[PDB]
């Protein structure tokens, strides 16, 4: 019941109880293991009043407990006072204490998250007051400014106000604030960004006028209490792009490539005391592998790998010549070496796979475990040579968490 | 109940039946999932005559659903004739072709195995007619000799006789058959392979005479029927190695490194219809990044990155010059090219993902499914580079396997 992890490379050995506190379920039976389905059904997210209150309870019964308040009458009164509100409105609102600590702590339980060792130095922005899409597209905007704090970087978050009826909804219609766009081309190839084809489309048809390029950044569409969403474009100056260029090649800056300095996830679901936030984007600093492994060299992404070996002049015949391999190292070390020598925060894996073991040590030693997703964690290239390749990791689900939602054009009621 | 595996690569879906005839346990339950705790104790291995005949019963009822005999005569009878001999003597035996049928179904159900596209390809040998240790050493000579066929590789097993009692126990000690030695040395540091220096020293004690260097080929402990181990070494003209030079620098000759052909697990326990086999060597050939990514470059195994980043002349100050995984793609260059150019077969990670994909669809296809394990099929360099990394695999456990076992100097009551 006190279950143990183990590493392989330090014959180190840590102590998991915090998933006894664990809620959730995590798509695993005792008789199959889902660890490498993508979306399960437990990971995606509507909540009635019965069930509300023991969510709010157990929430503010680890909120006081992490103030060294536990079971006082500050904490028995604010459990009438939401019990009370919850009698009244079906539903309830959070101090703005119990917004920065439930949002800090999804950051601390998203088990697929290899930086959390960042996870309590993080800014909150409390966008509840907002009711429009101009109002909306103010509070991103101001995020944007505020954690690409001119490339050092900060964590933030910006949290719309909750869903109620389930209809009245706020939503980021982006995956990313910041994503480029794609285009279909004739042949049927793609120029931009293939991931986000169907997107730029609804963008256009919603009234876009495409550059029709690779790196267009692309508008916002925010939806605000239900109604159909509208177009903003982030002022470009706030719009921090790092070029790609190369420790020695040359023609690394004919490559021609770039990418924005700031991550900045938006589509995605917010859970905090059993209140739903369908519009909650929050940003870091970017990982390099995040860039020059899955966005520049996914099959189905940008795909740079057969251009980058040509330049180099490379063994292309044979499978076995490993030059994607050697590509890909290339390819990772540039744009490091890009976002460093413009002062833009990056991470590359080895440092951040380091830090999130020595996040593991302190969360198992100062809160009894960690969950974390090992088919996650791993960083997507040399993966034995990162230390977290031969760290056991249990995954489980705790909460206050980010769950993924479906997007919106399927299920939002149009017009 | 019939569950669907999605590859993100390619949208590319496949529905899993095969998981409802698993039996065996996961580790994982309903709140918690142990995908990558690396032995758990459902993977590690004393069974009485009650629990016998279901096991029995449902491996014979397979058996013959297999050869186009489900539920005739044939079947029954054998059925009737196992369920009689499971009173006689509590216990009973395989038909020679009950045991080919298992071996090779054992390697097919084996879930972090990325080359089972080749399991009906097996060559099984029988050795249940064996008594000592020194027949031992010669049916594990002709297997040696038999898969090596002068590097043209190909898969064996030797199935030495079942456990009985459960004291009278074939076992070989060593982990691989072919293994290099591992010395401590003065100042800690250690030659040879850091990760046999426990064996090497049990070895030492039991009389073995070491060339104290690095690629010291290690002898054969054979335990025969319980009897303590015997010390014998494999003639050196059936140990195959395979110097490591690069297409490029002229150096990597004076790196001086080798590794032998024929990777041939030694130490594990094949279950087949409630019997188990503790002695069973099995071998195959080598995916290249098993020697070029794990056993040279593992911190704490060979741990060469140090030496290969010197030559190379390598900006090994900074972390994020990747100067790790730059080398690392270059001594997988170096293993796969020394390979081929003696004609002794080796994969390279991009083949070997490719056919397990191949693989798994012929599978789901005749099947209905492929228990497979993402945490050990993804190839431990260039994960996202190879198309395992975005195919969804549901991991179970199906029989006949095979499964770990304690080593046996723990267990063994010695002499
Ligand atoms: C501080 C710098 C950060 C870095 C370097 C980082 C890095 C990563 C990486 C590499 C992933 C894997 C996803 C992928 O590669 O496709 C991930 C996932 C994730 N991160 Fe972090 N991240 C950071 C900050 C944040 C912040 C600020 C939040 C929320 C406040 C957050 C929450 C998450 C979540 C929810 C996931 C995905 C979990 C899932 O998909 O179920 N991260 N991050
Ligand atoms: C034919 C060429 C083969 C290749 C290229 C291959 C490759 C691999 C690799 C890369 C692993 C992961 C283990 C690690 O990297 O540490 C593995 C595991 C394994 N293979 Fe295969 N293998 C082959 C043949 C075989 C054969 C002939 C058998 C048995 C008859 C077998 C049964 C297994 C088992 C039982 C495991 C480990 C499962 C576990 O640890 O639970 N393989 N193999
Ligand atoms: C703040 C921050 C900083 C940083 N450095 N990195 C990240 C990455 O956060 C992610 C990333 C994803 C990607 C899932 N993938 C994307 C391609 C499409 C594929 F379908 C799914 C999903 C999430 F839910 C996240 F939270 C975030
Ligand atoms: C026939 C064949 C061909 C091939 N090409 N490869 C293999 C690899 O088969 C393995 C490998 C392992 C290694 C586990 N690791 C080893 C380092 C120590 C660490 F503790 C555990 C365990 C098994 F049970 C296996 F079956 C086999
Ligand atoms: C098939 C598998 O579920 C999928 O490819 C996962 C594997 N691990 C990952 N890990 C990260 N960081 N990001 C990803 O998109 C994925 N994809
Ligand atoms: C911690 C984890 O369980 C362990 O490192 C696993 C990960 N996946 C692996 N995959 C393979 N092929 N071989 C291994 O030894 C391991 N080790
Ligand atoms: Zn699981």
């Amino acid at each position: 019941r006190f279950l143990k992890v183990k590493n392989w490379e330090t014959d180190v050995v840590l102590t998991d109880t915090l998933h006894l506190k664990s809620t959730l379920e995590t798509g695993c039976t005792e008789h199959i293991c889902m660890g490498s389905i993508m979306l399960p059904s437990q990971h995606t997210r509507v909540a009635t009043k019965d069930q509300l209150f023991p969510l709010a309870k157990e929430f503010l019964d680890q909120y006081y407990s992490s103030i060294k308040r536990f079971g006082s009458k500050a904490h028995m009164d604010r459990l009438e006072e939401v019990n009370k509100e919850i009698e009244s409105t079906s539903t309830y609102q959070l101090k703005d204490t119990e917004l920065i600590y439930g949002a800090k702590h999804a950051w601390r339980n998203a088990s697929r998250c290899v930086g959390r060792i960042q996870w309590s130095k993080l800014q909150v922005f409390d966008a509840r007051d907002c009711t429009t899409a101009h109002g909306m597209f103010n509070y991103i905007c101001n995020h944007v400014k505020y954690a690409t704090n001119k490339g050092n970087l900060r964590s933030a978050i910006t949290i719309f106000p909750q869903r109620t009826d389930g209809k009245h909804d706020f939503r980021v219609w982006n995956s990313q604030l910041i994503r480029y766009a794609g285009y279909k081309q004739p042949d049927g190839s793609t120029l931009g960004d293939p991931a986000n084809v169907q997107f730029t489309e609804i963008c256009i048809q919603q009234g876009w006028k495409a550059p029709r390029g690779r790196f267009d950044v692309l508008p916002l569409l925010l939806q605000a209490n239900g109604n159909d969403p509208e177009l903003f474009q982030i002022p470009p100056e706030l719009v921090l792009e790092v070029p790609i260029r190369h420790p020695k090649f040359d023609w690394f800056k004919d490559l021609g490539l770039k990418w924005y300095g700031l991550p900045a996830v938006s589509n995605m679901l917010l859970e905090i005391g059993g209140l739903e936030f369908s519009a909650c984007p929050f940003s870091g600093w970017y990982m390099g592998t995040e860039i020059g492994v899955r966005d520049y060299c996914d099959n189905s992404r940008y795909n740079i790998l057969e251009e980058v070996a040509k330049k180099m002049d490379l063994d292309m015949r044979k499978t076995s010549s490993l030059w994607k391999d050697q590509a890909l190292v290339e390819i990772n070390i540039a744009v490091l070496y890009s976002f460093q020598s413009d002062k833009v925060t990056i991470v590359d894996h080895h440092s951040a796979t380091e830090s999130f073991i020595k996040h593991m040590e302190n969360e198992y030693r100062c809160r009894g475990g960690c969950p974390a997703d090992w088919v996650w964690i791993v960083p997507p290239m040399s993966g034995s040579i990162t230390p977290v390749f031969h760290q056991e990791m249990l995954n489980y689900r705790l909460t206050p968490s980010f769950e993924y939602q479906p997007d919106p054009w399927n299920t939002h009621v149009w017009k």
